[PDB]
């Protein structure tokens, strides 16, 4: 379908959820927050895909780590914006429903901004990862 | 329908190419270009909706008029994603399709920017027109 440009860094490898994303529409995001978004995981209908960032632990050498944050999404809800800050790695993650405007993931906001408006939802997410989330590309449902 | 949120002001008339875009897929962008986009004109199959901006010559007393541009669509060819700068009114617009991205229609983009995915490719615009582009709604196949 069609997507975003990609928004981030060279650095990590190469992830993309369009097959896992076939189980179902987005029903729960799943992040790592702290000053700095570093981990994404979403859930596809009953299936979540992998943890994209935070690859381990001994991460910590080189950021904070922060909390989990799970939004679980209502049967009908889904993702119609995304605003990221970023630079060589994604700084922030703010997701807005059909629904409702859900929290920033990241509280430093500083990096260059970019809103991503998908009409009908959300249909899934690429990028690179590591310890961070190095880049985002955002996928609409055709 | 699968349409995005409206982007851009209260002003102008309502327009709404619903009914024109029965005459098929879209073939060809027309628009005017200087430091801002004041008018957008589509073209569904062999058939052009009305030119909504630039409503009358005297609009000079206003702001810039500037240049005609027309980008015709190979078949097959469909947009699938608009950068727009808007605030009062739209701004700039910066079509992409399936196949390129297109030169920006005003080449100022100094107001709030957004990209707007357009799944499934654009099927029909609706707004809001007069001396000017008011402000833009797209319209998805799917
Ligand atoms: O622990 C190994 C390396 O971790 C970091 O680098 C990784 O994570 C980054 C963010 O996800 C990626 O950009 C990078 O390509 C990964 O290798 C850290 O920056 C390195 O110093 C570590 O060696």
């Amino acid at each position: 379908q069609v997507a975003s440009e990609y928004l981030g860094g060279p650095g990590g490898d190469a992830f993309d959820d369009k097959a896992v994303a076939q189980n179902g529409d987005i029903t729960r995001i799943e992040m790592q927050c702290t000053d700095v978004a570093t981990y994404i995981k979403l859930r596809y209908g009953k299936v979540d895909s992998r943890q994209w960032g935070w690859g381990n632990e001994n991460c910590i050498q080189w950021s904070k780590k922060g909390e989990k944050v799970v939004h679980e999404l209502s049967s009908g809800e889904y993702i119609t914006s995304a605003i990221v800050t970023y630079g060589k790695y994604v700084q922030s993650i703010t997701f807005k429903t059909n629904k409702r405007t859900l929290p920033r993931c990241g509280t430093s906001a500083t990096e260059k901004s970019v809103t991503v408006l998908i009409p009908g939802g959300l249909k899934y997410i690429s990028g690179r990862w590591g310890c961070r989330i190095d880049g985002l590309r955002f996928h609409a449902k055709c």
